[PDB]
């Protein structure tokens, strides 16, 4: 183990601790392409989680890598994770300003006030997850176009809104609710009544709402899946698929506002078998 293959797996650690779903997936890529994916999940990931100093700096390491991409950088956030994102970045082409979307996003959150629409609701989808899906395009395709990024990025975006849909009860304790409030009126839900005395029909109807439309969005992903490199389609539909089962499952916990859901270990391989015969 070299030390650069050490903070790859140390990369590999964060996001398999994580998202079990993600890992899952993505550690079937060939070897170079899994580890920039770890890489850019990890650091995605010490992005989401880092409420601003340590923001601050991991924001001025990526602009180091950014502007000098081949000079030594004593980075001030996390070493291990810099390191291997400017391995990365010196072999495929890095989109950082989605980084720095993702960076803004994440700051915005501070000063959280509930989404007035949907169109605010998906615009944080975009910064958070879309974002991803636009740094992970160039490791997923061999000649990316437009059209590339535009697949990427609305996946990324269907799966942030399947992760909400997944953590309603979870994000309210923590005093967070993602629904918009002009979806929360027109459907008559108050969140905070329906973690107190159980699912309703109103609450139901809404969750079904944003269920409808993240499993359109998977669809129309599904149906340009060849935008992407032939050894990474039956990956990106095996992470998708993966994830979006999610929603049966919180269908089967009766929506549960206390527990989360998840897709157990054998039924992700269940997965894999479907698609990977598919293939």
């Amino acid at each position: 183990m070299t030390m650069m293959d050490m903070n790859f797996k140390y990369c590999h650690k964060i996001m398999k601790k994580h998202s079990k779903s993600f890992s899952y997936a993505f550690d079937l890529l060939p070897e170079d392409q899994r580890k920039a994916v770890w890489a850019i999940y990890a650091v995605c990931r010490k992005i989401d989680d880092s409420i601003i100093q340590f923001l601050n700096q991991i924001k001025e390491d990526i602009q180091s890598i950014e502007k000098y991409p081949y000079e030594y950088h004593h980075f001030q956030s996390d070493r291990r994770i810099m390191m291997a994102l400017q391995h990365v970045a010196q072999h495929k082409n890095i989109a950082f300003q989605s980084f720095y979307n993702l960076i803004d996003t994440v700051y915005k959150d501070q000063h959280f006030t509930m989404f007035e629409t949907d169109a605010e609701l998906f615009g944080y989808c975009y910064g958070v997850a879309g974002t991803v899906g636009e740094v992970l395009t160039p490791i997923l395709s061999d000649h990316e176009t437009h059209q590339t990024y535009d697949v990427a990025r609305r996946l990324g975006e269907s799966l942030q809104l399947i992760n909400i849909l997944r953590d309603v009860g979870e994000d309210f304790e923590n005093e967070r609710i993602y629904f918009s409030k002009q979806r929360l009126k027109q459907y008559e839900v108050d969140i905070a009544e329906v973690y107190q005395n159980g699912v309703n029909n109103h609450y139901i109807d809404l969750w079904e709402y944003y269920a409808a439309i993240a499993e359109k969005d998977f669809r129309d992903v599904m149906d340009q899946i060849k935008v992407f490199s032939i050894e990474a389609q039956p990956i990106i539909e095996l992470a998708a698929r993966i994830y979006i089962e999610i929603l049966d499952e919180v269908r089967q916990a009766n929506y549960t506002l206390h527990e989360r859901v998840f897709v157990e270990k054998r039924k992700k391989a269940k997965l894999f078998h479907e698609i990977n015969s598919k293939y």
